[PDB]
């Protein structure tokens, strides 16, 4: 008769790291870590993404000639982007607070166009304005969504307009401000020098001085346009007043949709696909709290993480092989993990313990869950524009960026070398454990060998086993027979 | 006679959380998040706050004629003011750099008030000007602490005034700069078109030029006031030229003393407390790392994390059922973590060890206080303020904040799963190395009963078992009689 | 004849951290913490710093009189700058976006000086003026970069001027407008009232008016100099035009080499040695991943932490005292961590377990090797420069690096504690299993003495003992014998 106590080996191939060994075989692991994308770019929760093409923000608000698909855009979950873009202000300018700008519409998910000021109220004026630079089929032509006043006749009235905000949101307004190249220009648009721009609200107020002067020709006109922007509230009115050099606007942009948003910068094209995580190089269907495909992300996502692998340990070190457990694995007790084999005369097979398999497996999951369903994410769809001169606020931001990357990395590589070390040995305890409570049950009946296995001095038969297994075991009962036999 | 190795056992309810089981329960815990607050505003340190009531820092500095009660004020140390003051300009404006302003006020404690440039002193003009904005019993009057500077006949000499800082520390001063809405209102009140505003130091030199337009109407008029202010330094000198629109000031205000301070956004009335960590919904007496009130706080406070729940396990699992420490804990041992029950002819009581007990205390305490004690943070206030043309800002801010608790949260969630567990392991592997220990010792002349118990061979008495618990057992003395005993 | 079972002892006073003892004598230990420094300023991969001296940046790029040793300044890796600079600006005024030109200079590695616009180009305007301020003996000078353009004649024509970037890198450029005191000199220099002062490239426009105005006397002068600068493109061109008021630049710096650099605010001297890091006390000759000597840093550098002291234990518990492990270490064993001592007929000597001894060896290599090789050491914490208006801003990026610093060095001391208290755990446990290993070999022909010592039941001669000490016991051989012994 003989009993032995080991545990289970099988023919994995996997491998963990701990912060003692490396490259340790287990029987299972879990990888906690996404390194898969479709490389699409699809629809989020749903809702198509806005494609801009080769346009830009400004040139899609500002309705350049080129752009003329953006008129009427629905709804969108984030905008895509060039880095580049070609399609951009016709005529050559400037933008103030374009990147305040560009994080407003990362929270603005649709627009709706209101007429604020009709092109036909200006009686007095020419809105008829083009420029060779914005042409359409060779004609001179101008932005859709902006009017150009100019003189009719030799006189330039004084242009006035007002627009009350009872739309029901935030409006978006922008105005331009015109710089001649020569006072020639000036005088043949404006039919006077010295004019003035004067924008104001409740809370704005801005005059504007045109600036005349010889540039450097880009688009192949040394003149300018600067633009600006802003914000009007509910119930509030705005106030236009120019004596020339005016570029009105006809639209205004109501926020009608709000939520989480952002833009991506990509050079690709929408596909057909579904999704709930978005990257720059593509979708990710994931469910593990971490990834390493790109750290510009739409959406709820996994953490990002600079490593190339981190696998949690759940089951025994792989060390392949009657002996017991010193000798090392058994791989015929395909039952759980830890087990007996008897070797009676009616009978030689193995088993598994119930009671200790279901403990370790509680805990191990428990182990799993908790490392997994600790971090929390929010949408944070990151990335953000700064200007060339703002350059320290950049470098702030990148550093931030990076120091909570590294920060998080450290830790998840070391909880993971720490927990694969603590489970391994947790596996060995449970089997020693298990010795030492069939050896203390068994007590003087038996005879230890050295390599895990028992010899019992009494003839037992299946149902004695199976009361050792349990743990009911009868020891005043083969007592006597026993004692004789060691004895002699 | 026996002898048996245990642990102790109470009525306890507390639980702990693992990294591989939850809701333990345990003997003895602590807690390390403290989540309760009076509700009350109180003195830090004994200092009362300033209570701004209904008024802003713009009308305080400013002098609103109904922030009457605010002309002198004494020493504070903190700065309560309301989310949305109600007396903050009565004459609809702007104020540049109010955001910097309010950040300097965080490091102030107290201000002198000193009379620079005497309104007696405008000998050639009208400084008797007032507005229906800012009335008191019915009749027109305007802000304390300015002068509005006006025609006095039908003329409008140039204005010039200095002032050189012989004070002692630091000035701050407020000036003014007056837009009208019409060019009559213009020609009425400063007789001249086309006139300047200009401030200089030794560091600083600033021109304005009034701005005439038709506004929308905020408090029954059109017109705006736009101030500015300005550091000045010790023995430096200031100058103000303008001939027209200018609201000179008349009082300075001198930092007297420096120090921590902070703005705290809250509705409240300040109560008769004393309080050293202060919180917008109230006041915490607590002597622990971590809370869950408020993240903006004032004052020496403890850590904060987004947790419900950190307990800390500094004693045994709690287990009851003479049995052994196999079969669970003893309700009887009461002086100790560790001991023995021993069951002679003359007496069967408990006992308890004393170096194991003394060694485990330290070592909790000793993690205890780790874990409490390299936790070191100072006091700083950590409110900021931005404008609505800076939210890139305003954003990197929040994101840096955030970020910064949660890595805190992960480490205080993580640090406590871990050490519950290892603490848990070692009072096990405390109580099987006391049990060994004695095995050990014991050698051949007892019997293992298989439940934590030792059965003896020979006769053993009072004097045996302490002898035994002590580290002190004469084998040889017992040992014939042992043998004789035991081959019987 | 006995075999015992013991660990290393030796005369080591090194000490080390535990998270549950503290001050615990260790026989080997390493040291990751450097805190020493040469106290020298020297070069840095063999490329010395620009020793500015009491030069400022503005005064360099400007050409001040007295900073003229660096008019032709070769490579550097570093500009060392004092913190209050005495040659700078000689005459008083300003110098827009300073900040960012000092960010700027912190990636820029060469400067080519090349000549964009000739003094002598200027054939309609007076060149040669000059300041008291800005004095070379006795008699009054100018800045060497820097043209300052008079009337000549009672005539001062509209000087214009361009330049094409065809250099071959980016330029910067450097002019400045200027303020006087009053009418009379801007009539005595420049013939004119109501002057402009217009640069503009292809995306930066820009006009200034000069503001005159009595102000207090810096430098023995009332008037002040306005600078500004821009960032020329390749093939780019940026014109000039003023009707008065300009100062116009002579040279344009172009970024000859790029790279990692800083500007370092010392107030030492340069002297001859070589170093890797540069720190403002010194510099660090190190390889370990941790230092404490300054938090600003230039070079390839450890990371910086507020500790005092972090030793890792790579070695046994110093205990002194054949008795065996039991009672303590032995001081005889010289080869290796674990081993045995025998003493039979033959004689009596200290051997070692080669392979228990270079496991745990490995063990630790590794984990000393994993806490050191997984800190990303690219760079430090740059030191950025802020204006007085800019004090938001600056806290911010205080408050971000106090933050990154003390979460790393919290890491690291709960790191060092946590792995002190595991390498302890792991000596013990491996010199038991080296015991259990031993005596499961041995079984009942040995008898247990209590303190880690078997005594045998025959005669274990030296054949036997090397039998014993490699896993090669032929229990069956000494089977008869034993028991013959064993039951007289
Ligand atoms: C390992 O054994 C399993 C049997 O459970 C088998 O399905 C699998 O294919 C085997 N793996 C390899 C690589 O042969
Ligand atoms: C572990 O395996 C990797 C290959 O994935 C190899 O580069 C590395 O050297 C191995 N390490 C050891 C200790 O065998
Ligand atoms: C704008 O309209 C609202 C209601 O539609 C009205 O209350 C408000 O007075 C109007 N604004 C002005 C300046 O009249
Ligand atoms: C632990 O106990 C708390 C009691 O507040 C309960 O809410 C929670 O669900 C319990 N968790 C488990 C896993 O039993
Ligand atoms: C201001 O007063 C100080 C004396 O406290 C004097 O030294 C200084 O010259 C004065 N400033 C001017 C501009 O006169
Ligand atoms: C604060 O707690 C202490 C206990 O340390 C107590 O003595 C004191 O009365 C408490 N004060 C208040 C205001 O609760
Ligand atoms: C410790 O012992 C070593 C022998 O290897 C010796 O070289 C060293 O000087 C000793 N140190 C002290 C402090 O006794
Ligand atoms: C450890 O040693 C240091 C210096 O020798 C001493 O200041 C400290 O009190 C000691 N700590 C303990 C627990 O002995
Ligand atoms: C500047 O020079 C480049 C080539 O040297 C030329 O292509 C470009 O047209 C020039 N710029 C102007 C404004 O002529
Ligand atoms: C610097 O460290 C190196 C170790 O790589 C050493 O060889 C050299 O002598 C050291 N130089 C000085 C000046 O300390
Ligand atoms: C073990 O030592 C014995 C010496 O008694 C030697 O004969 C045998 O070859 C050794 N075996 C191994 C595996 O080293």
């Amino acid at each position: 008769d003989q009993i032995c106590i080991g545990y289970h080996a099988n023919n994995s191939t996997e491998k963990i790291d701990t912060i003692l060994e490396r490259n340790v075989t287990v029987t299972h692991a879990k990888d906690i870590l996404e390194k898969t994308h479709n490389g699409k770019l699809c629809k989020l929760n749903g809702i198509p993404p806005l494609e801009l093409g080769d346009c830009s923000i400004a040139g899609w608000l500002l309705g350049n000639p080129e752009c003329d698909r953006l008129l009427r855009v629905p709804e969108w979950s984030y905008i895509m982007e060039k880095e580049n873009p070609r399609y951009s202000l016709c005529y050559p300018g400037s933008f103030n607070d374009y990147e305040e700008l560009k994080h407003l519409l990362s929270s603005v998910k649709h627009f709706e166009k209101v007429k604020i000021l009709p092109k036909d109220r200006w009686t007095q004026h020419t809105t008829t304005g083009g420029s060779m630079a914005c042409a359409v089929s060779g004609k001179p032509s101008f932005f859709r969504n902006m009017v150009w006043l100019t003189t009719k006749g030799p006189n330039y009235p004084v242009a006035q307009g007002s627009y009350n905000n009872t739309s029901g949101e935030q409006m978006l307004i922008i105005w331009g401000v015109h710089h001649p190249n020569d006072e020639a220009e000036q005088r043949a648009l404006y039919q006077k020098v010295g004019t003035y721009v004067s924008a104001s609200t409740s809370t704005l107020y801005k005059r504007s001085i045109p600036e005349i002067a010889a540039r450097p020709k880009v688009n192949g006109l040394g003149s300018r346009m600067e633009f600006s922007w802003t914000l009007l509230d509910m119930w509030d009115t705005i106030n236009f007043e120019s004596t020339g050099n005016l570029v009105a606007p006809e639209y205004g942009f109501k926020i009608s949709k709000r939520g989480s948003s952002g833009i991506m910068k990509t050079e690709g094209t929408l596909e057909n696909c579904e999704t709930k995580c978005q990257t720059p190089l593509g979708a990710i269907n994931t469910t593990l709290p971490f990834h390493n495909v790109h750290p510009l992300t739409i959406g709820e996502c996994p953490k990002y993480v600079k490593s190339e692998k981190l696998v949690l340990a759940t089951g025994l070190r792989n060390v392949p092989q009657i002996a017991g457990f010193i000798e090392g694995g058994w791989q015929g007790m395909v039952d759980g993990w830890y087990g007996y084999h008897h070797s009676n005369d009616q009978g030689s097979g193995y088993a598994a313990d119930k009671e200790s398999t279901q403990k370790a497996f509680d805990g191990i999951t428990n182990k799993v869950n908790s490392v997994i369903e600790k971090m929390n994410t929010q949408f944070e769809a990151v990335g953000k524009e700064f200007s060339n001169l703002e350059k320290r606020l950049e470098n702030l931001n990148k550093k931030m960026e990076d120091g909570f990357l590294d920060v998080w990395t450290y830790n998840a590589e070391l909880l993971v070398l720490m927990e694969n070390e603590r489970t391994l040995d947790f596996h060995d305890s449970n089997v020693k454990n298990l010795y030492d409570k069939v050896r203390m049950q068994l007590r003087d009946n038996v005879k230890e060998l050295g390599n895990g296995c028992f010899e019992f001095y009494h003839k037992c038969d299946n149902e004695c086993m199976d009361s050792v297994k349990n743990g009911t075991y009868d020891y005043p009962k083969y007592e006597e027979e026993s004692k004789l036999n060691r004895n002699e």
